[PDB]
């Protein structure tokens, strides 16, 4: 039982952020939707600041997924992409970790891309920014492991979200044979599955997962 | 919870099987902890048929870890260790998968070896039996997705266990060093935190898991 | 170059045995075709002993992809797939390991399988003997780098050869959706790509790989 | 033979790019050792508009490794880091594919890192940053797999080298320990291997790899 805890969560009402407040609140913990805009230099320090007593951090990140080619991205797409799902996450961790490691205990989960463990065909950019998200979390989870406080990542695709698999992909042919022939589960990963395995992560049983990466996309990458 | 449910743990006394089969308890289940010899041909179908009506089955299997160089190892150290840890998983998963497709539903989990994920240095008959088994796991999984049924394994090492890591292990400065120099969790997984993530993996929540395989072993691989 | 160098390459005319022969030739290899039936006990053995100096050995090795499903599969024909696929494996490298670790130099390069890395819809006993290869490798890797001797394994799918990907599996529907969807390389690999990395893996340039596994397969798994 | 192709090399002084220049001169090839600093916004895509015509791009780049503990890590040795190791690779990149889509030929090498696949106790930032490179050369190699150019990336560690093994390094005893106990090959890498298999990645020969990562690291991570 997570009773009594406190549980910030990013972006709430995008991505994974409705099912993972759902599900930490029927855990019974006291769960902290933030809704703040990440974009800025010292946003995500400041969301962190006002919170107070983190418990648990739960970084659910997400942009549009760009269809640019490669060769003609700007070096402000690039920049943009970085500013919404990394440089945010390094603030947010940085400001979180002294009091954990203050209460040799806590919790940082990544709702990271498994587009970071398998390359896409037009998400360059993307894919450079959640594989920046997996590596930090792995390292920081590596020195946080030494003071009692978990971080660790899911490495998701294929879960039933409205950022990047809302009905109107769904019903495209591209996505049905996208399933067919890579999807070993045959069906999307419910918001939550992917959620209850998130309360998992962050519970106490699993205080053996440090600085490891959960891939979620029902055998999409394994 | 896992109610009025029938799990069959193997070799219930030995490696995980005592946790394994107290997790299992304390869910709610009905626990089925078989303690037979499984070496001859047919015991494994034995032991499933015995059973009647199997919910999940934990394929728990171990044999003591050889100490023995690669090019004085014999075809019949060789035919044993596949006979104790290989060909009964085949036979109890082919056993007990028709009740399951019939149902539409069903959980199969495999204790495995990390052993399989990183060479060792001296298991290297052992070694070849993990990986069969990580690897059948891994197709059953694929197979059985397309009928409800989820088959997933285990791959772990430095978990508490009284097979491979008693105390007289834990004494010796070689493990002491291999957990300084290898182990970013700094200390051995409890059985409990292993069998609570068991029960986690054979839970509806974990319905989205099929033929995966998860490392269980403080970061030794990932 | 390998230049008056001995190498077996066991089923030479089946599977990657043409090409490696070929491509080991054009190296300056005095190259060894056997074409040993390897189903009996022994006749690994009887190979390797035949053949007097081995600097280089190639276990080329295959059976037909069987089609069963897993919970028809009997006793005998598991039995025998392990029998052609990882049993003699055996055989051939504790034969043959010990004048590579007298001459502290030598060679083995299995040519396995990525069933073994990603799970098939039906090869489930095929996929755990090639799992069996794998992880014996990797083990033996770790244990001979101590004497200077290098095993690896290539990991292969989706290569052009006569017994995986022969004409009448290209024309196939099934298998143009699978490139489509699955290979980003868009095409078989040549035979010839293929026995090339298999011979620079055999080269001293290759000294610094012991136990690794190489997937070779358009980007199918990674 | 890669004769009278020209492969420019970059930051040619430091890391690999000595033993670089090195192998791809003894392969026969025009050689461009680029020593430009690359900091600046349009510098990478200066070093490649200035070289005319590549035939091979190698991603040589590199920083020290930080030491920092990732809570009192700055927003600019964050995002210097980043200036370093990322925004440069992405800029060449995209600079050079133009040529190499109309060509329907080329090759791109990142001379990456491991720990960006295993985390390290103390490069959080470094290791962020690496893991960006990593899977942005999985997408682009994807992508650019299409049009006939190979993009791949070595992710190695433990090579000699002054960047990172200088031999003030080698003569610590938490080196002689972490070889011991996290290195099968049991001694570095020599850059000349590296170079070499960096060579062959850039032949014809290994047209068949298209986005993929190999790592070369004596066995540190798999
Ligand atoms: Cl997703
Ligand atoms: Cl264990
Ligand atoms: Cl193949
Ligand atoms: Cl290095």
């Amino acid at each position: 039982s997570l009773s009594g805890r406190r549980v910030l969560v990013t972006q709430a009402d995008a991505f994974m952020g409705p099912a993972l407040c759902d599900a930490f609140r029927a855990a019974g913990a006291e769960v902290v939707p933030d809704r703040s805009a990440l974009l800025e230099r010292g946003a995500g320090r400041a969301v962190i600041e006002a919170a107070g007593r983190i418990d648990v951090l739960v970084l659910n990140l997400a942009i549009p997924f760009p269809s640019t080619p490669v060769h003609q991205v700007s070096g402000g797409e690039w920049e943009t992409t970085f500013a919404a799902l990394v440089h945010p996450m390094r603030e947010m961790v940085a400001a979180v970790l002294p009091q954990m490691i203050e209460r040799k205990a806590g919790k940082i989960l990544l709702m990271g891309s498994a587009a970071a463990l398998r390359g896409p065909a037009l998400g360059s950019s993307y894919a450079a920014a959640r594989g920046a998200q997996l590596a930090y979390i792995q390292a920081v989870g590596v020195e946080a492991a030494a003071h009692g406080v978990q971080v660790n990542a899911i490495a998701q695709n294929f879960v039933e979200n409205p950022t990047y698999f809302p009905p109107e992909v769904q019903a495209t042919p591209a996505f049905k044979d996208r399933l067919k022939w890579q999807v070993p589960l045959g069906r999307l990963v419910t918001a939550d599955e992917d959620a209850s395995f998130a309360v998992y992560l962050c519970s106490e049983a699993a205080n053996c997962f440090v600085g490891q990466v959960f891939p979620v996309c029902g055998g999409w990458v394994n």
